[PDB]
């Protein structure tokens, strides 16, 4: 019996919006984990629209911060031999993949490793070999990545050189909520020093991705996958996913619209739940509602611009509040 955990994070002021003078609307309180949106414009100076969410961090928030606060506990269940997944959800350009995935800071100033810029997947990857090794246990990581766009299946870690060979998608009989990706490449991680070469390969295919397919970054969904084996004989089998979705300012819009559909149907208690009609909410299905924890990150802009916007991402993301999964 276990309720979706939930998180915000506002972003700070970018450039375009300085120089347009914006104005913000949102207060991020982290100590009450209350966000507030001034919705009133110029008409109504007072009116607001608040919500309680399990933590809340404001622009000033740190990539570690993040970590050490999400992942970790995360981590340490998926070590425990569990499946859990979280994803970004929000507005295009409020940070879902800075968050899940970060920068690199410029001028080489820093190894990939302290780089004060990266998120969540490179610090997951660099910190499991540094909690298993040295610390008693056989264990083998496999990792894989692959996106949705236009209700089709690309597989970015392929040996293949042509991005462009579609996956394909099949009920597993082996778990009842579960997905047989037929082609999906899974690769071995050895140790620390082969994780930043992976990630390199992909970012490669991601990019020629972008230069064949219209808006690719903005409307596609991506999954990365990792895997843990660990033998203490009692064998425990561990399984994360890290997902960071297409802007939520929605043939094309098919998993994200399908994505409101299923979670209204779950908090609604409605009989049918209609799982079957894209494929992000076929993947995630044991994540919603199923024996997995879960837990959304829910990124927003701060800037008056984006009012409309900002409000459906938290009605959106403070009404999965009410969702139970079981988990193992
Ligand atoms: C240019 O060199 N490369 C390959 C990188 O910088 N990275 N690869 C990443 C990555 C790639 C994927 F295909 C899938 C999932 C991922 F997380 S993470 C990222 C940043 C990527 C841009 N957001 C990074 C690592 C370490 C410190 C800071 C940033
Ligand atoms: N939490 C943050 N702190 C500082 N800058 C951020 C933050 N989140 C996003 N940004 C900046 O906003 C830009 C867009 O964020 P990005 O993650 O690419 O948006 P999207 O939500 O579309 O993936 C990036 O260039 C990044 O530098
Ligand atoms: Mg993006």
């Amino acid at each position: 019996g276990k309720n979706i955990q939930v998180v915000v994070r506002c972003r700070p002021f970018n450039l375009a919006e300085r120089k347009a003078s914006a104005h913000s609307i949102v207060e991020c309180d982290p100590v009450r984990k209350e966000v507030s949106v001034r919705t009133g414009g110029l008409a109504d100076k007072s009116s607001r629209k608040t919500y309680t969410f399990d933590m809340v961090f404001g622009a000033s928030t740190k990539q570690i911060d993040v970590y050490r606060s999400v992942v970790c506990p995360i981590l340490d269940e998926v070590i425990m031999g569990y499946n859990c997944t979280i994803f970004a959800y929000g507005q295009t350009g409020t940070g879902k993949t800075f968050t899940m995935e970060g920068e690199r800071s410029p001028n080489e100033e820093y190894t990939w490793e302290e780089d004060p810029l990266a998120g969540i997947i490179p610090r997951t990857l660099h910190q499991i070999f540094e909690k298993l090794t040295d610390n008693g246990t056989e264990f083998s990581v496999k990792v894989s990545l692959l996106e949705i766009y236009n209700e089709e299946l690309f597989d970015l870690l392929n040996p293949s050189s042509d991005v462009s060979e579609r996956l394909q998608m099949f009920d597993d009989p082996r778990n009842k909520r579960g997905v047989i990706i037929k082609g999906l490449e899974e690769i071995t991680v050895h140790n620390k020093d082969e994780v930043y070469q992976i990630l390199e390969k992909g970012a490669a295919k991601r990019t020629t991705a972008a230069t064949l397919m219209n808006a690719y970054s903005s409307r596609s969904h991506s999954v990365f996958s990792v895997t843990i084996h660990m033998k203490e004989e009692l064998v425990k089998i561990g399984k994360l996913n890290l997902v960071d979705l297409a802007g939520s300012e929605n043939n094309i819009n098919q998993s994200l619209l399908t994505l409101g559909r299923v979670i209204t149907a779950l908090v609604e208690r409605t009989p049918h739940v209609p799982y079957r009609e894209s494929k992000l909410t076929r993947i995630l299905q044991d994540s919603l509602g199923g024996r997995t924890r879960t837990s959304i990150i829910a990124t927003i802009s701060p800037a008056s611009l984006n009012l409309e916007e900002t409000l459906s991402t938290l009605e959106y993301a403070h009404r999965a509040k009410n969702i139970l999964n079981k988990p193992e």
